[PDB]
Order: structure tokens, then C-alpha cells, then sequence
């Protein structure tokens, strides 16, 4: 049984869809749903969402509850459509993708990913479900995860972290390092080295190095001393100018916490989604010193001067290809005289 | 199983909640419920009351679709609450009562009406259902209706039009003259005798009586001499004066009919619900005689008359009162010297 | 007391706002407003406004119920505000302007047209509320109306037609005819001879003289003869040609009217707001002629034909200005060797 | 007078509804009351119920400001509306109660609690309010509190804490101690003895025992040792689990506060009412390990080692009946030859 | 081209309205505007104003970036309207005022401030713009700021701090520090000598002084002391009274401050606006003890003691006047044989 008052009810006594049997009241108001609980009604679901109310607490309702690729991870490999299964966006707090595969009637492009319809369309396969290691090998277009080794298939080593009900970690109890794999028309890929961002928070901002330990506690000149970044424009790439009234660099998160830890500052995330490089626009609270669009990308610091080192500065001005979350971002780069003077993505 | 799809279905395949069973996708915007035909989102339903959407569409899904006491007289007889069905207001749009026994579980006070919760409230009981006179019987307070006799009990005969799918109607192939039963406290009450409104349209409108076809072809004085109407104000009360700005009687539907295929005019329904008086806001388009309340009650013409001639004119000012559609209408009337000068309703 | 329950009071016990004291209970819903009445909520108004539902409740309770001058006129005369009254665009079902004088706290600018921020601004004052003429003399600029003649000022007759509750009518019973008054940066303007257009409808079209009778009732050569129109494109500027898939002139109510009883046709109003000139989609739904932007003034036939008579047909092409309704508006004229070939308004 | 504009008036000019005379204007758009401050709009409400916008803005206007006892309190003593008074639920952002008696015409069922309607109702009475205490003596059903001694009934000592604006708070300049006397069927009951939840919140947890704080500095061995808790699963039932992807334990706010500060988690309220067993969507952020429902109750860890203790563990599975704010609640226990394996609640 | 989807491309491409050419879909829903990314709608703005959606989307994406006075400065000035840009009120999160010129067609009264329209109103010049010196120069009313020095006419330095992109901030890397000039009637006005709230934060308040320093490290004794305080109420005015159930003094945000940092409370803002003083429902959580309203002012601490100490003592009860943001704040003053017993703002 397919049904809004069955949803609700296993909302209400599993806090997702579980497949229980049973039904609640529900009301639906001007953009949310609500449950009568000892005869008053309490909001179960908001729908921000461009769906119908009904359709986004049912797809929330049958959320993956379980370690997941981050969604930018799943943009970058192109992935169009999950199957048997619903990825929630967190930051946009919608459905990570538009149709499903035996998920809702509403929003079911097919009932099962065999179907003809999906051929085209880059499917995602979950190797800890039962069967669908088989659905990616007979499928045309599609990236599957798994836990293990796959038979006849090289993997490809993810990112060490997955997210989980929203909550990016690193798991200890339970498994977040996934190998990959992806066909595109019947033939399996084999997907490039990479780096991937570390998908850390600025307030919450934690060093996974004894180079970003040394980076957030050793000044500016003492820590570029120490490894030998002269000549590199980290004081201007990485730590941030606030002297003028266009903010400078801080193209990496790692330092926007050190200067959050050093002083407070706005960020404003015009486009609130999920991305490898992600703009914002700052304004520095202490200084004043603002900048409209800045790009910045969560890399870790030894993955990113590790990638600086790598690129000679005879070009005057250049733009650079990094493979960063399977997907290739462009770096400008301007140098003068054989060091850097700018390095930010874009 | 009561689901907002499994309603749908039935509503789709049977065009009201038939209790079949299936699902079909549902997809609920601002205030209207639409179903998937064939790809496309066809509206199925526009809450135009104040329950929320889904609760609005299962209510109307469930309305009784057989013939029904209109609204008006239900709430003459003080009906509050109807025992496992809904009675649906086309005038309002609505359910005709806030609660219900039985039916949904979002507004549903008692499953039966013999719970406690509905001892105090008057339950309206159709006899046309199995149980439901027995369930009258060991009510405390209540309205029944059936379409024969019941034993031990002293029938009141009803209105002889009843309310079928919104259409008023006098029934042929099926019955629409009801007894009516009534208790309170326990008590069976004797319901008074009573006159009934029409219930017609000032469109549509069709005369019912050798007195209704005489003043609809007849002229003002041919009609008012014919029948010996001389000295109650019928030119006023009925024909309707347009000579000022402040329109001049016009307080029974029949006049209203007369002159609206005489002339069109302008009848605004400020507070559109079921009544025996009804109150409107008439402009008249031909002279521009207008008036802000109008009192206007569609009693038979002969019924009218009857009333009229039995009161006597040898008071200046008073309120009589008349009972119609089992309750008491207040008339002001005014005479002079033995003869009416104005008799309207309330 | 300015209160949305006195507000809600006043329309259920009167119609409109009448300033009685009171107060009902109201609900405000998505963009409606509701009241309680016998347990059950009856919508009151519903808002079709750009306007708060609140704000356009209060206004629309507020409107004028006595004859006023069409909202075309005082579009027309540069009206931009009224003294005391709401003027209600029943075309619209809106406010006719957007702020209001001494009405409503959401839309006052002001309590009195006296006030400085009235100054710049076209006042309307009404003529039959007492002490506004004496408001119009001290006012800088305003349109006034009276039904009488005013002391030291030349009247303007207007149209014959006024709008009484959204009804356009000549009054038999009620003053439909003003005189009109202009008066702008402080010294009275001689309003120009006008002609008036008509406010007929396309369903209930009533001939209005003896041409329009002859027009509807003898054929297109028959008419055309018997009033000496040849030359003028009677055929085609006012019977309509559709023998095209591109529907030909049709530019005068009355041919549309004729028409219309000779076969119905579909009109499309996509600017569905009140003017001297009107824009139509019409497709006739007999041959499927159709044209997406039709020009429709509905001036009486003899004026039409007084106003083609007076304009030398010597010029290919040219653009002719008429004083209808207080304003000038240009008719789009094309001749060939003396007789006209197109003439249609803009 | 009660009006939306004289609302409005007290919520601007005192914060709540105090019965000031003066009116505001107000702007009511798609679920919010704005009010014109200097010329532009400021929102004062934001309707989250599922009431209409002005009723719930008046509800939310006439709030008790008092401290008033918790909303779980008075759901657990089975109250179904307050008299002369709104009980407003700040976690869910609504009123307590569905009906009003005497506050609102739209909610009100009657206006005082003396009508025949509120006889089967569990009327709450506040003996801080002059009058009310005779009101219950004559209520047949019914819950009052005082702040002291009632003669003639046996008071019953409620929870120290009680709400104040939302803020759940120990009252030191106020007093927020209340004896509680409930009245069913007219006669007097004797609420039985009971342990009383602490209201605390996870981030700003603060100790209120010498227990509390030994087992927020202790370790796990350390407080179990210390207060010889061997044998009773203290490991498992209070300071949690996180070494298996599924969370173990944790179904006291003490254990959740502990593992808080020792590192950050996620709680998901998917139902945000007030109770005194709460079910929670946990992920902890450092380990991956979650529970879908997690039963959290905040008692004292005196109250709960001291419950606890008091039940033999000679069964093997068994459920316990633990009177807690005046309500039963049902704890499921586990034990394994005299030592717990589990004891969580429901 | 001025179009909501060009305006979503600048936003999407700069953060803000920059004149770029380009456009993006965009799809609006029940008060929010999206775009599409990568397939995905993703939320770009949502309304929270009383405006139509795209407007205030165009209105929000055209606001200065710059910094800008902020709104209470400008309210007390009297400004009106802004020429040629939008001041966004971040707390209201709207536009600062209704009208704009040469902004929006939607909202705009002109095009130039020069218009005849815009005469009567307060002109908000920003001479950072070039030429809008000389709009100020030739215009009526109005009020104009600089970052330096202008011929002709004596400048008033405004207040150290201005907001950008909604934070209050002295300006380092960026200029923040005014000169104001008035016109009124075409005459220039000399702007009196004026105090200035600091626009601080409960929460990250900072002192700014020496004796605000002292105020928040030593005691209430020892800081009234050391600074001779005493006969001024400062243990009542500042400090703040907790130990009645009615919160007593609390006037200055410096006092909340400490109390803040002694102990959390709740501040309700019920007029969510920016003045010069501010009035809170706050709840002491700590005793309970609340205050329905209260008022703050957030002066200098060295300013408030010299204005306390600039008044005379000899009036039981008075109202000071003091010009603080160039506004005359109303202080109620109550003293007692020469010393103080209450000073707060209205």
C-alpha cells in the first residue's frame, strides 16, 4: 500500500519510511503536513521542495538512510537517476534528482532500472542492496558503489568520507569509503586518479594534518617558512588580504578558518547547493573589506600544495586542469617571474 | 484502508468514494488535488472550504449521493452532526456540518453515534440506511428521516423537494418526500405544523399552482382583482416598486421571477448559504432602483395569500410569526386602517 | 471604529459598510474572507486584488454604491485618487486607484483632499456628498460631478450612462447624467466637446436609434443604401469580413452584436480592464476567422457615421484624432480615390 | 471591543494582548500580519498553526505571559482547554488547546467554563486568577492549580519548573511551584505519587546532583564504580553505544549531554511536540552510528538509578509501569540472570 | 533589458545585480524564486516581503553593496526614497522604502530625482556616485552623504560605523564614516549636534571604552565606585533588577550584555525593525523574572553617564529631551531629594 497516511505513519513511528503497515491522520496545510497527535496537529514535513507537498514528504519519507555519496560526488559522475532508492539534498532540502525508479507514481520515470526508459540515463547502484551489483552489469549507463571488491571490475578508491542523514563523516562504526565504478554506453569506464575535498564546515573547521595544524596555530611568514611555500602567493591564495576594500584570495576553506577563529565574518551562499568549487559572498566584519564572488574549494593542504608545486610559473597567465571529485576543475593562474601571483578556481 | 489515493481512485472510477479499492497518483498543489491521466495532471478537485485540502476532497468524495433534506431544513430542526455520511453544502460548497461520525478521521468526533461525545448533539439519521431507526430509537437527541411509516411513532410530513447530487428536486423515479422524527432529551417532540418554501430559482423559474400562473401571465391589477387581493399590498409586498432609488418590496421569489423576464436586474447573494429568508443586494438594471437588504422567502404563492389573509389588519406595527420550514420567520407588519401597508420576512 | 469584524458586520447586516457598530467573527483564509454563521464558515469575499485580502475587504465594503462616473471617464479626466469614497473597477474587482483619501489606514494618503500631498494630485469629488464642491473650489486640481448646475462654473454634460453596483445604466429612477467640472493647477479648464461611447454589451446589445435598428435589422446592402453609405467600407469597417483566415474590421460593438446573432464567435479579452478602446482575440468560430488584436470602440452608430462623414477621403493615409469619452483617440484612416478603404481606432 | 486592529494595537504597544484601547493598521498577506511602522510594513506574526492567520495571531496575542505548568504536564492530566486563558505550545508554535473558553469567537466553545458544553471537559483552572478556584469546585470535570494551600482539598506537589514565555525555568523571583488538584465526574482524585521530568536541553545541560555532576566528570567506570551501578547496564542504558552502525542505548538526556560535549551528534525530532518520553532520529557525527527511534526521558539520575533499582531482575523480559509526570509510562526491560540487559522507555 | 531572468543571472553569476547581459531559467513558486542548476531547481530567493516576488527579488539584487548609513540613521533624517540605488533593511529583510527611482518599473515614482514627483520627498544622495552632489545641490528636500569634504557647505559627521551587506561595521579597509547634509524647502539645514547608538550585538558585544570595560570586569559596587556613580541608579537604570517578578531597569544594551554573560535570558523583538531605541519582552531565565516592555537605547556608556550627569536632580518627574541619531529621544526621569530613581527611553 501506496498511500500519504501510510508514510505518515511510518514517519511518526520509525521517523522514516520503513514499510509498515498503518495509517495516521494528516492535514495538509498551505505547504506542509501535519499529524493529529493527542488531538492537536504537529507539522510533520515542510515542503521546500519545488514538488508537490504529498510527493516531497514521500520522497523524504523514503530517504537513503544510510552512508551515501556526497551529492557533488554523484554530479560530477553524471548521475542522473537512483535506483530503488531516494538521495535527499540536504543543502537544498529537495531530492537530489528530479525522477525515481520505483520509488513514487508521481515522480517513477520506470518501476524497475531494466526498463527501456533508463538505458539513456546514467543510473546509481548501491552494491549493499541485494542484486543490484548484476542490475550495473547488465546496465547501459550507470556508477556503482560497493563496500568490497567487485569480480571482473578494477575499482576506483573514493573519498574517505560519505554522507549520513545530511551529516558528512568519516565512518568508524559503519562504512563510508566506497569503490566506484561506472559504465557509459554498455562499456565500463575507467575513472581518472583524483583528488577530493575534504567537505569540512568553517565553523566547525577541524585539521585532518600535521601541515593544516601547523597552518592554523603558526603565523603566516612561520608556517611558510617551515614548508618552503615561498614564492607561492600563500599569503594571499590561502590566508586572505582584508587591506583593501575588495577582499583577496582565501580561496581555500582552511583558511577562511583561521580567519574565522581569528574574527567572525559573513558568507553568503547565493547558490545554497552542493558543489566542488563553491562561491560566496564575503564581507569581512572586522575590516569591511568584501568581495562579491569568491571561489573556494575544501582541498586538503597537502593535496593542495602538493598541486601547486606541480605546475611550473613560466606562463604569465594560464588556466589549469586538477581532477578533483572525478571531475576536472579549472584553476587561473597568473605568475610573474617564475612565482605565483594568483591561483584561485573557478 | 482510508487513503487519499484509494479516494482518488474511487472518485476517478466511480465519480465518488464507492469504498473500491486501488491507488492512483495524486498530486496535491496550493488548494487542489489533481490525478495523472495518461502523463498529464488533470485537477480532480478545488478546496473552496476552510479544512484543509485533503481532508475537504476526502469529504466531498464521501458526500451522500442520494436524495437529502436541503441544508436549510436540517438546520431549521437544529441539526448538528450526521450519522456515517456527509452531507454536502452546493451552496457553500462545504460540508454542511464541521464534525462528522464515521467518516473521516481528521474531523471524525465519535466512529458511532451512540458514543458519548454524541449524546448532547442532535445526529441526523436517515431511515433510507439499515440500523440507522434503531439507532434513533436509543438516541438521546436526533432527527430522523425515513421514506414510510415507523412504528410507535407519530410521522411529520416533510417538504415534498429534496436535495439530489446539489439538485433541488421534487422526485419521480425516486422519493424525495420525507417523514420527519424528531428527540430531544430523549423525548420524542412533535414537530409543529409547518408551511415549506419552494426552493425554486429566479431563472429558472416555473410556476406550481393556478395562482402562481395567473400572477406570472396576468397582469398586476387583472391578478390582484381576479383573486380579491385588494387591500393587502400586493402591488408592494410581491409586484416590487421601482419608481425610487430605494426599491419597494419584492420580498417572494415569484415577484423577483415576474420582473426579472420582465427586465434583467442584479442579485447579489452577500452571504451565500441555504436559509428560508434570504437577504440580497438587488440592483435594477432597467430604472436603477436598488436596495442594499432585501428579504426574500420562496413561499408558495397560494401559501403566501393564505398567511397573509389570516392575520388581522387592525394593528399599526407588529412581528407575527409564521412557521415555515419547521421554524418560526418573523414578518414585520405594517397596516393602515385595516389594510397592509408593508409585510416582510426577516 | 475601523475594525475588520465591524468591517465583516456591516457587509452581512447591510451589504456593504454602512458604519454600523458591531462585530462578527471572521476567518482569513488564503485569500478569502470568511465568516461564522450557524457554526459554518460562509465566504464573505474572496480577492481578486493585488491588494492585502484585509486592505482589498475593507475597500470593497467601502465602494461607492450610489451611480458613478464609468471608470473610462475618470481614466479618461486624469483621475487619480477619489475624496472619500472608494471607486470599485468591477471590470477589475479591484480598487479603481490605488490610494485613497479618508478610507482605509493601508491605502490613505491622506484624511482630507486638503491636505498638501493632494495638491499635484487629480482629486474626483462627487458633487451629491455636501461640501465637496466647496473642496473642488479649493482644490488645486480635481474632476467634479454634480447633478445640478454649480454657480460660477460652465458644465460639461457627460454620458447619459452611469455605473451603479458595476451596472452600466440610464437612469429612470436615480441621476445617471453629470456635469462635469476639470480643474488643473488651480484654474477651471474647459472640458472639449466629446462624444461618449455607449457601455453595451456583446450578448444583451440593445439598439439605441433608428440607424442601429435599420443596422441590425435590414441586410449589409440594404442598410448601406437606405442611409447613402457607399464609400465608406460599411462592408468591411463595421459588418466584418470572414472569408479570410484573417478576420476583417469588425471595429464597432454593433457589428460584433450583429453578428454575434448570427452566429456566435469567441472574444478574448486580454487586457480585461475598462477603456474607450478595446482589444480583442477574436476567432469566429463559424469559419474559423480569427485575429489576434481587434480594435472596438462602441460609439452610437449615428455618431460613427457623422464622425466618417466629416473627414475628406483625398489622403492615402492618415491619423484622425476624436474627442470621445474627454480624450483623443486616434483612428487609423486609409482612402483610395475618395472612398475609404480602412478606418479603425487604436 | 475585540478586533485584529486593536490586537495588533496591544502587540505593538506591550508585546501581548493587555485590553488597551487604540487600533494599528494591519496588512495581512499569504500567512503573516504585517503592521505599518514609519511609513512600511514589519511583520508581527507569523502563523506556523493551522488556524487561520488572524485567529492565531489573537490566540497567540492573548497567550498566558504567566508561568504556567509544562504542556506535557497538562497533557498527562488529561486537560482539554483552559478557562479564560491560552495555553500557547512554543515547541510546536500553537496553541495548546483546539477550543477557548472566553478569549476568541472564532475558537470559542463557550464563554465560561459554567456552560453545559464544558461539563465533559477537563477544564484547566489557574488559581492565580481571582474566582477560579470556585469555578472548579463547581466544575465537574477539571484540573486546578494553586501556588498555595486550598481548603477542603488535598493539594498535590507538581514539578518545580514550570514554562515562562516559552522558557522552562525553576522560578526564584516568581513561583513556578504549583499544587495540582484534578476533579472527574465531580469528584475529587487523588493524583498519585509521581517523578517529574527536568526539562533540560542538550546543548545548555547543566547538573542539578551531586550523581549528575559525578557523571559528567567521571568516566564510565569511574561513576558506575563510584556509585556501585554494577549490574545494571549503566554502560549501555545511560551512556551509550557507538561501536556497531547501529546507536545502543543512550534513553537519558544526562548520556545524550555527555556524549555532546564529548563530541557533536545529530537529533532529529520528527515529531516536535512536548512529551515526557521524546523519540529521536540520532547520527552521531564522530562514529556513523545511528537509531532511527531513540526513547529519551529526562529524568533525574537519582529518580531513574533509584527506579531502576527498585525492580527485580529475575525476569527475563517484562514491561514496567513507572508513574512519571502524572502519567504512566511503560519502560521495556531486559535482564539476564539478576543483571540488566536493557530498560528503555516508550 | 531589465528581466527576471537576466536579473537571476547576475545574482547567479556576481551574487548581485551587476549589469551583466545573460539569463537563466528561473521558475517561481508559492513566495520563492529558482533557478535551475545542473538539472536541479535550486533556491535563490525567497520573499519575505509584502511585495510581489519578482519584485522584491529585483529589488534584493539591486541593493547596495556599498557601505550605507543605516536604516534608523536615515528614518530620523526623514529620508523617503533613495536616488538610484536600493537600501536593503536586513532586519525587516525588505527594501528600506516603498518607492524607488530608476530601479524597478514596478516600484519606481521616476526615473531621475529631478522629476516634479520626487520634489515634495526626501531624496537619500549618495555622493560616492558621481553627480549626485549636484542632484542634491539642485534638489528640494533631501539628504546627502559623503565620504569627504564638499564647497559651500558645513558638513555633520555621522556615526563611526555603516552597514554592508547587513553588518554593522566601523570601516577599516573601508571608508565608513560620513558627512551628512540636509535641504529642506531648497534651504540647507544645519544638522544639531548629535550622540550615536553603537549598533551592537547581545550576543558578541564588545566594550568600546575604558569604563564600558570596567563595567563588564568589575562588580556593580566597585565599577559604580571607581567611576562615582553613586545618587544616579546605576544598580537599577544599567545593572539591571532581577529580584521581583517584574524586571526593573535593564536600559542599556551594555547592561543586558553582562547580565547575558552572567546569565542566557530570552529577548522577544515584536517590532522587528532598526530604531534608535528598541523595545524587548524579556524573560530573565534565570529567576523569572520578565518585563513585558522594555526599553533599550545602545548609547556609549561614557555617553549615557554624561548625559545622566548633565541633568539637574531638583524634578521629581520630567521628560528629557536628547538628541541622539539626530532624533530627540524622550527620556522619563523620576528622582527623588537629589538623586536618581529611574531614567529610560520611550
Amino acid at each position: 500500500e501506496m498511500s500519504l497516511e501510510n508514510v505518515a505513519f511510518n514517519v511518526v513511528n520509525k521517523g522514516h519510511f520503513d514499510g509498515q503497515q498503518g495509517e495516521v491522520p494528516v492535514s495538509i496545510i498551505n505547504n506542509t503536513v501535519y499529524t493529529k497527535v493527542d488531538g492537536v496537529d504537529v507539522e510533520l514535513f515542510e515542503n521546500k521542495t519545488t514538488l508537490p507537498v504529498n510527493v516531497a514528504f514521500e520522497l523524504w519519507a523514503k530517504r537513503n538512510i544510510k552512508p551515501v555519496p556526497e551529492v557533488k560526488i554523484l554530479n560530477n559522475l553524471g548521475v542522473d537517476i537512483a535506483a530503488n532508492t531516494v538521495i535527499w539534498d540536504y543543502k537544498r532540502d529537495a531530492p537530489a534528482h528530479i525522477s525515481t525508479i520505483g520509488v513514487c507514481s508521481m515522480t517513477d520515470i520506470a518501476k524497475k532500472p531494466t526498463e527501456t526508459i533508463c538505458a539513456p540515463l546514467t543510473v546509481f547502484f548501491d552494491g549493499r542492496v541485494d542484486g543490484q551489483v548484476d542490475l550495473f552489469r547488465n546496465a547501459r549507463n550507470g556508477v556503482l558503489i560497493t563496500e568490497g571488491s567487485v569480480k571482473g571490475l578494477q575499482p576506483s578508491v573514493g573519498p574517505k568520507q560519505a554522507s549520513l542523514n545530511g551529516v558528512t563523516l568519516i565512518g568508524e562504526a559503519v562504512k563510508t569509503q566506497f569503490n566506484y565504478y561506472k559504465k557509459v554506453d554498455g562499456v565500463v569506464q575507467q575513472l581518472p586518479e583524483t583528488y577530493f575535498t575534504q567537505s569540512r564546515n568553517l565553523q566547525e573547521f577541524k585539521p585532518r594534518s600535521q601541515m593544516e595544524i601547523d597552518f592554523l596555530e603558526l603565523a603566516m611568514d612561520e608556517f611558510i617558512e617551515r614548508y618552503k611555500l615561498e614564492g607561492y602567493a600563500f599569503e594571499h591564495i590561502v590566508y586572505g588580504d582584508f587591506s583593501h576594500s575588495q577582499l583577496g584570495g582565501l580561496h581555500l576553506l582552511i583558511g577562511l578558518a583561521k580567519r574565522f577563529k581569528e574574527s567572525p565574518f559573513e558568507l553568503e551562499d547565493f547558490i545554497p547547493m552542493d558543489s566542488t568549487v563553491k562561491n560566496y559572498f564575503i564581507t569581512d566584519a572586522q575590516t569591511g573589506s568584501s568581495k562579491c564572488v569568491c571561489s573556494v574549494i575544501d582541498l586538503l593542504l597537502d593535496d593542495f600544495v602538493e598541486i601547486i608545486k606541480s605546475q611550473d610559473l613560466s606562463v604569465v597567465s594560464k588556466v589549469v586542469k586538477v581532477t578533483i571529485d572525478y571531475t576536472e576543475i579549472s584553476f587561473m593562474l597568473w605568475c610573474k617571474d617564475g612565482h605565483v601571483e594568483t591561483f584561485y578556481p573557478k
